[PDB]
């Protein structure tokens, strides 16, 4: 009864679409791409708003583009016949503190160059000091204001802390949540903004057999028999028989399996289970919460200085007293002590779309935990509305306009609609991607995750590689890895 | 007679000195060639009083900097203000498009940081594997980035990332590649008087241990455990120790006959091997200043970093847009006189925002560093010279042209406009006893040798200090300063457990 098959992947995620490709690729037959949701992408998904216009709701930047190899694979493509794929948006950045309005590239506070003080100094504190401490990237900001106290002024003290925490929006983790030896990275050269990274899931998905593809089936468990072979049951009881298999689901749903409680959307019930080595990992890796909000507007009647606009979060001098009374790191935290969230809790990033594309939208990035809770209201329009006024307006005073006119049913901006993510509220989802906790050895996962839970069932995914960790082209690399080497042992006869 | 003899009291030196007495040390010597102490380090004097450096200015990488901590703990102490953070925004400028810098279109900056990091990765662990000029690795990046740069990117961000000469004092072209890019350990801090700095340790010895005006001729190094020195002037002084701290330049000139030379010391034993091999695998800069000093400030205080860029052509832009590949490309461009001051970047510092003066402390490197202190008394030629990039400056900064004011004149509708009271350049290219700014790379150099040839001493005795014989700070004040203080202490513990 169990339909037998070459290799059998789970998730049509890029991993999963990669793997699958560079299985056709190589010449195996047989096999199984499933999906648990009615499309593939996964953490790729290209939803559409206002009038057609189309927006990515999940990852929308080729990221390291001098080594990116999906996307130089992309760049050729472009190169060969002239088609728009992506556009390198990247900008002076443009920060806006609600009193103190628009605060970058200012002649007296210089935030970006003690920004790049602040990075070096995180880069001399845990570089070559083996031992360190983690500690939270909040702690480690703290620590640079109160040995730099005396070579920075008021301002800068109040205002850094406040606009180094764009790098929540990398992470998709709040300062105090993300830990400090991992919130800075290297990007290797400029970003990519793809314009439409469901073409690059489609190219990938129609690169191999269509029958290949079975939506909507949810896959429930997997089973190594004693005589080397891998069976699977979707859920809608069909069962099948695989030589290998390429888990490709979210470190957050594959977690699920280190729990007792079969019935959980997503969740896949491993016999045997999956070793402690991998199970253990789940201990020292944690998953972020990037989220994001999309402001359409009739049409664009605002400056298109920038395409990047970050708002930060309230500061007050009362912080920057404490900083300059506090006798140490001991004190400070005592002394921080002195009541509802708002926009203006934390920073939010917004993507001018107008002048990367030319379209009249906003495209906001949030962090954990602000992203939880505008996720769950997310349906409730008005009272998002509500939420997001105060700096939408703020950003259009800033960019020479006026306050946003609610329009979602002549010279002033008209919100028209609103779109919003829903990562984590999604079964199969539970969350953006990896992120650290501080104390968290992300290179844990990773081993666990590229050893396999033995020779035949494997693992991919943005969660199982170093280089792109977290990222659209990393999940693509290692899909080309699972699949090449079972495709190497497959040759073997 | 003498313990310890210390020759030259640049900011090594005077550093030994320091040291050497700290640790109760006595009966030493500071030899040093020039009438004033300081070497590299030297603040002069010009119109109504103002005070600049010509030599070094900045405290470098202040996050880790030993001697700017010292000084900043001096002024935690007594609130003397000692340094001012003068990091700024740059201000670019074109001379036919003015400014660049910050640009919505351009952004230059954006792609300077991807060509950074770009250099980064094609050095990295990868072992010297084909050591280029910065020049060169301009033009791969280009040739291979240019379907992602637009035509303005290809034609002004090699222009603006040539800011980097300033920071060597040498043309991209001399520049070696792989030493291009420098670790900016955190802010810079403007030294208000690096005089003060070289007071206080001139002023913590012996004030008669220090010997201006004498030029070590020769170091004999006596098998009979003892080294001789003998000035020009005949003198002959003997000492159990000797830490040299000419300037690498000065010092390279013991690996070349004709002894005759000015500042030259003749070595006897010469040099071992492993010290004259260090001077082919390393070179050194010239990093120059030209100081404009105006009657008062009539131009915008927008920022006190300002630089000027080298001329470019679409023309340029043409030939990235159709090279086949690299070797194509040095054809189409080696195939592609007079100069003048639009032929290379200049850096502007504009001391107002940052001092209160009226003056601009403008950087410049080789090869037109050694031309524009050759002439550095022609104060005429030297205002036709940059009068233009001056006013390009003035327009862009909402001022006037400048008008020359160095000859005592006067005129009363003249107000609003910026006037040119004196020009002071530096002369450290001439000055035989400098023979250049500091240490720095051609392509194919390795530091890491002097470094190391340095610091282990040609012998027990004869040791070296000297902003070339350390690695951390190499060229920069503090550097040296350490390298003093390390020679010293090795030398000083040899003394103190004996009796
Ligand atoms: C809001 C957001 C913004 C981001 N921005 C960027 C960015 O700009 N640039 C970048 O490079 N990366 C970005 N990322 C990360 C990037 O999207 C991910 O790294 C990438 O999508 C991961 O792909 P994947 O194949 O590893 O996992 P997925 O895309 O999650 O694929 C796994 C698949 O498994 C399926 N599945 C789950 N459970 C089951 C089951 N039991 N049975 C069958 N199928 C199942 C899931 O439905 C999913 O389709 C962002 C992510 C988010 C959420
Ligand atoms: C234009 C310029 C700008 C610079 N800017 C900076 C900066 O901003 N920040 C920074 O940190 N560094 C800067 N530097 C570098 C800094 O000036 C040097 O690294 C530092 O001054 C070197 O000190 P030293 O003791 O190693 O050498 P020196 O200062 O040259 O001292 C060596 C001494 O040896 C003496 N001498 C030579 N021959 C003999 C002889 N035969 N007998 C006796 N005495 C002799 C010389 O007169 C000299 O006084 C700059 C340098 C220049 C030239
Ligand atoms: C590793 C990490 O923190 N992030 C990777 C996985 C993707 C970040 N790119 C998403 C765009 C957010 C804007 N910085
Ligand atoms: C030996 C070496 O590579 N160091 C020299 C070339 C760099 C010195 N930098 C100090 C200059 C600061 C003034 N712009």
């Amino acid at each position: 009864s169990p339909a037998k098959k070459k290799v059998i992947i789970i998730g049509a995620g890029i991993a999963g679409l990669k793997a699958a490709s560079t299985l056709h690729q190589n010449g195996i037959q047989d096999c199984l791409v499933l999906e648990a949701r009615d499309r593939v992408g996964g953490r790729l998904q290209t939803v559409t708003g206002y009038q057609g216009r189309k927006y990515d709701i999940g990852a929308s930047w080729h990221h390291d583009t001098l080594t990116n190899p999906l996307f130089l694979e992309e760049a050729q493509l472009s190169l060969n016949d002239g088609r728009t794929r992506f556009v390198f948006d990247d900008d002076n950045f443009i920060y806006i503190d609600e009193e103190r309005g628009r605060v970058d590239h200012d002649k007296e506070l210089l935030l970006e160059i003690v920004d790049n003080e602040m990075s070096k100094f995180a880069e001399l504190e845990f570089h070559q000091h083996l031992g360190v401490s983690d500690c939270s990237f909040f702690q480690l900001v703290m620590k640079y204001l109160l040995q730099r106290r005396q070579f920075l002024t008021n301002d800068q003290i109040r205002y850094l802390p406040q606009l180094c925490r764009y790098l929540e929006l990398w992470h998709g983790l709040d300062w105090k949540l993300l830990s400090a030896k991992d919130t800075y990275f290297g990007h290797q050269g400029r970003n990519a903004f793809a314009l439409n990274y469901d073409s690059v899931v489609q190219r990938i998905a129609q690169s191999f057999p269509q029958n290949w593809l079975k939506l909507s089936c949810e896959v429930k468990s997997i089973t190594r028999e004693p005589s080397k072979n891998v069976t699977v049951n979707c859920e809608d009881g069909t069962v099948y028989n695989a030589d290998y298999v390429i888990i490709t689901v979210p470190q957050s749903v594959l977690n699920l399996s280190v729990q007792p409680e079969k019935n959980l959307r997503g969740r896949i019930e491993f016999q045997p289970p999956l070793k402690p080595v991998i199970q253990d990992a789940f201990d020292k890796i944690h998953f972020g919460a990037l989220g994001k909000v999309i402001f359409e507007f009739e049409e664009c009647c605002w400056s298109n200085e920038s395409s990047k606009i970050v708002t930060l979060a309230n500061s007050t001098n009362e912080f920057v007293e404490i900083v300059r009374n506090a006798e140490n790191l001991d004190e400070l935290d005592s002394m921080l002590e002195r009541t509802s969230v708002t926009c203006w809790s934390q920073p939010l990033f917004f993507v001018n779309l107008s002048k990367s594309t030319g379209v009249a939208s906003f495209m906001m990035l949030m962090q954990a935990p602000l992203t939880n809770h505008i996720e769950s209201i997310r349906e409730d329009k008005e009272r998002l509305f509500s939420f997001f006024q105060p700096v939408l307006n703020k950003i259009m005073k800033c960019l020479d306009s006026e306050d946003v006119i609610d329009g979602m049913r002549a010279n002033k901006p008209v919100l028209r609609n609103i779109i919003v993510s829903n990562w984590t509220r999604d079964p199969y989802s539970r969350g953006a991607y990896s992120a650290c906790f501080p104390g968290d050895d992300p290179v844990d996962m990773v081993v666990a995750m590229s050893n396999g839970q033995d020779s035949r069932i494997r693992f991919a995914g943005e969660h199982t590689i170093m280089d792109g960790a977290g990222c659209a082209y990393g999940a693509w690399e290692s899909g080309r890895r699972e699949a090449t080497r079972i495709s190497d042992l497959l040759k073997l006869e």
